[PDB]
């Protein structure tokens, strides 16, 4: 298993650009161009929410364009900024398994050594996460029948506080339901998240829990300033790749830079 | 307790560039000034190995001048590009816990909630890590008496393989009996690493896992191809955060970037 | 008072660019971001003319939405490139002390401690300047009335040569009538221009008369070369502000730039 | 009259970075190369205070190697991070109208429709700026003997107050003294002033007062916070010019920029376009 | 003479950029304008071919304005990416000397010391070339009424392989049919193309044979690996001059870069340094 | 045959940057890492002229360390502004085919099916060329030894005025000499050169020739402006590649930019 998982794209309209400066359209192409380039190629890309920036019909239409033009299987579940059914009608044949049904969206795979869960966090009206009775029954009988099997789960909002002035407030709002699955399931061992435009990580019991960046403009780390900042630091994916039992993230820079080069054991020192 | 944690910057001696060309040097006083501006202010800088490049006495003198003039109290561990002794000459005392045995160098810090314990992972002669009796016995001694403080540890080398095809085979060659500490010590929760110039992160039992990107150079997680890259990707830090009960780390971009600007929700969806 | 004063926004319409290739729209938009995000927040923004480059309808609605999306009191005025009816129809309701004659629009602020005076040098079918009779009376009523508080005007075009080759021609024709006020009247101490996209600064008797760089393209100083040169150098604004009996001028760099750091005495003169 | 001016040039010694970062030489090297070649030539260049970093021989040494570079004549004066006693042992060569006598370094030129002035604010032992006995006697002199003929003035630091949380508590301590001059003198119309590493201008009576860029790093202009910053923002310099009655400054960037085209009115309003 | 030679466009339809993301239409209206602006005007400007991307109407719109704002006389020919139809609809009133039938689209210019032919050598339907019969005739019967007069030909595609993986198997198919006019013609001496965009240039008896870089995007050579790479590596011009008996071509960087400034002997060798 | 061909290094004395502020140390320590670190792996690298700038023992210092850090067979030559005794102590054992008399290096080179001859167009006193009898005199046996089979000259000076105002009175003086060559021996088919920091060629008989880009700074072609001007315009190199009958030269940018992606029709056109 080899995954690339990209985040918070925020989509605009034709021709428009994100606060009327970032062309996240034009840079989210060159994102999918990098990830349809790569040698060693993913097995499936997953998108983790906020895929347009205003849930408008338009975005839609461009994110359809663009991450139809990735040539991977996609996995892709929405965020707070997405419109739900617009999402269903205009992705879910880029994505089958996102279904009918605009309020339980979710699907798991089971391709691979680690199974795959992914949830919709998000709620109509609100920036914060929350997690309906269904998903949280789909969930126990997901990693009920895994049974030894071990999963991951991927969701737009991050299931506990990370201590970020900004993005806490506005979290999954009943996480600690997820949580008490980490502590009756032993296998759940990831949660990986969309949402804080950062790559900020943490561990609870078993699970490795972390938020990603953004593919474009991204949002700084604030443990008390709730000014609400982002700017545009280098933007990144993770990587995710079965190792033996081992599943390891990594984290694959978006940005043009010089190399790579060569390491030679006389030009590193010098006689 | 908050952290500022860097890795691998790989100082040279006065007016020498890294290979001939990069000016590690000036880029990690560019990081230092970058620390010493932080508006929230870290307790402490941990600086994972790979101080210096060569090993060589002159590159020390640089280290010694630029470290030197980080405001912040330091805790230093060695590489394997280091050499065990001339680190203690030239940085014992910007780190005086480091003692004075050259092949006994580690200490443990309980000024917070968690624990802090750093080693040395590194053995001359070879790039590979080792654990020697003395330091696996003194980390028994601390997580015994430790209890249910939780525990992290600092180390050099990965204590286990991450599919990193020119870096698993240069890891810490017995990690295994620090993954059987993990084992025994529940309070054992984080193990952070430098060496692979990369943010990769991975859970054992209870414990995250992770290297570090380096201040300058990186290196690009390959899984068979063996040829030793390096680029001038992005650069970054760990900021480590005691949140609560929850140890959170996230990635500080050490990079010059456009912005901060405030998000305005008129701006960002316009009529 | 703390004003910030921009000048030569030159937008286009929805998806163009300048010549074809200038993002002025972006680069708008970044510098009102860039302004609604400054820590000490001026009292009010002014935009001293060529708002739009060709007078059109659609550039009016782009310049409305962009200038319209700032987080303050705006003073506008015209240029040559504006057309002095759209202006009024579209931009009259972001600054409304114009007055609803197209022809006559100009206005007095008396909030602070110096006086503002807004004036349109600019006339239908040239490039050059003209003060109307009109403009003229109006002035001199206002500095009657003001006896010996300190008097700002704000205008498109210089009220006399700079020896710039390129922009002498297309100053303001009649500006003789503007320097006879000045050596009337002690109190006009400040003439701020826009037109020649470069700070370029004299003083005429008592007043300082200074042009202002623009926001995104600039036009170099040439002496003897009339060649119609422009040029991406860097873009500012000037921040106006009054220091006890003082009014004080300094340019505000509109480029992203590397920095801040912090001075260190022992980082500067290392020993 | 053409006068290209820069100011708080910085030089560190050889091989040695300013704050281990910022190669202060080779931006130097740069702005002379680009003085240089200038297609407008400059009848001589200013530099006006802060030459060297830290006041120590070896950074005189790379000043006296990059400005002696320049195809100009110079007028140099000293900042308060120049030494006195080395500024003149090694610039007076380049310079040679400030004397021998490091204590009471100025010059005075009347090559032009302007007469032009450079003093020396520096005080041994502090930030501040100070103008001795001596030079406030020798400016009255000039400003008299001068009469009618215009007079710009260049020194380090500002004779007055400017906002700036930190550079005014360092400005020039008795400028009062410079201000009651401009007050007896109306052909003193003109002061310009280092230190504050920022294009920061004002008026007083009849004088036009403006402090500059520096050619490397800058400094930015806070009103409350006192935190020493810098940064690395676009550096310029100023061009002075006697355009018939009027002396004319306007900057001149010293960055690498894309540019420059040739405006043309079919390319700016295309019958297209909307 | 003087001619600005620039190639490969690949224009899109207004508002639309190149795979989503490479802005082609702004990065050829800062080449147009460059060209505008240079000191030393050429006589006029050549485009080789794949004027636009995709071939549609829209894409000759936006390319029409463009090439149109160029204030040079142009010569442009096709490439495989433009459909000859349009081609002509749109580009004649900018090249009239093309003609009026799209399938036969060439012209010879007699204005200067050495005589230059324009060709299609694009073919519907794929992205080889493809010399045609009324191709050739008409270029054997301007070498042979030459007769003395040195000839330089441009055409889209090269008419050889030049051992590039990528872009070999989709050269001029029948190329032989120029290589024999080559060995028939000792006046005719350079042939220019675009196609590859990359420099790359041989020798095949008296000809100098060369491909050009793209004004936007390149295309790397790879001699094995036939993955169909293309990157944003510097884009550039070549400039073609007649100087005396020789045609001499140099490479005219379209990015944009520090500089220049003015060598000097000083400077370059200090008496300080080793 | 896969040649890379790089030109007018430059270098300069340890710690030194060329005019003060171009790293041509730096920058060539770049290039030789970006050759060494190529997929298509060249037989050999020439370097025709002008390794150091001023011709000092420190220069061959710099040049030999990293010269000699290429992991290929070198071919190397002199330029006016190279010392001949210096060039033949410092650089002859990374040549040795050069011989060991200062006043005649040159080499002839059989293993591939073009012969390539390297010759010495440099003297002493003066920035033109000039081709000695003895230099002359070798070239001539040499296209006798090779009779019918093709060979390619390298040579710091081109043999003919190109048009370059800066660079034409500083051409090799007695180009004609070669040019005769040229007429008389007609598998004489490439001369490449150095000297004027330019992709500039053209072809005379049977022979294309051409100068090459410098690895640093540029050198803009005027035909009337004789100011010399340098810019740090881009930095590239020629390979040359034995292509059937045909020797193909292509331009290789010594850049680092943005790409390589993989062309897809349906990104290319979209519907
Ligand atoms: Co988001
Ligand atoms: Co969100
Ligand atoms: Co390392
Ligand atoms: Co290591
Ligand atoms: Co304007
Ligand atoms: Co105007
Ligand atoms: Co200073
Ligand atoms: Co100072
Ligand atoms: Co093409
Ligand atoms: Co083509
Ligand atoms: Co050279
Ligand atoms: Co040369």
């Amino acid at each position: 298993m080899l995954l690339a998982h990209i985040s918070d794209t925020h989509f605009r309209s034709r021709g428009e650009k994100l606060y009327g400066f970032i062309d996240v359209n034009a840079a989210n192409a060159d994102v999918v161009s990098q990830l349809n380039a790569l040698r060693e190629r993913p097995d499936a890309v997953v998108v983790s929410g906020d895929i347009v920036n205003c849930g408008r019909p338009e975005e839609y239409q461009v994110a359809r364009q663009i991450l139809g033009s990735l040539n991977y299987p996609l996995y892709l579940i929405p965020g707070n900024h997405d419109d739900k059914a617009l999402f269903l009608e205009y992705l879910q044949p880029l994505c089958p398994q996102l279904g009918s049904d605009a309020n339980n969206m979710r699907c798991a795979v089971d391709d691979f050594a680690t199974r795959l869960l992914f949830i919709d966090s998000s709620r109509a009206g609100t920036s914060k996460g929350w997690l309906t009775d269904e998903t949280i029954s789909w969930l126990e009988a997901q990693l009920f029948e895994g049974g030894d099997k071990p999963a991951t789960i991927f969701m737009h909002h991050p299931p506990l506080p990370l201590g970020n002035a900004q993005m806490d407030p506005i979290a999954c709002e009943n996480g600690h339901r997820l949580l008490a699955l980490v502590e009756r399931f032993p296998s759940l061992t990831r949660i990986f998240c969309g949402h804080n435009h950062s790559l900020t990580m943490t561990q609870y019991r078993q699970a490795l829990i972390s938020t990603l960046p953004g593919t474009v403009h991204q949002v700084p780390y604030c443990h008390a300033d709730t000014d609400p900042y982002y700017d545009l630091s280098p933007a990144s994916c993770l990587m995710h790749r079965q190792v033996g039992e081992q599943w390891v993230s990594y984290q694959h820079s978006l940005a043009h830079y010089a190399g790579p080069w060569l390491y030679d054991e006389n030009i590193s020192c010098p006689t």
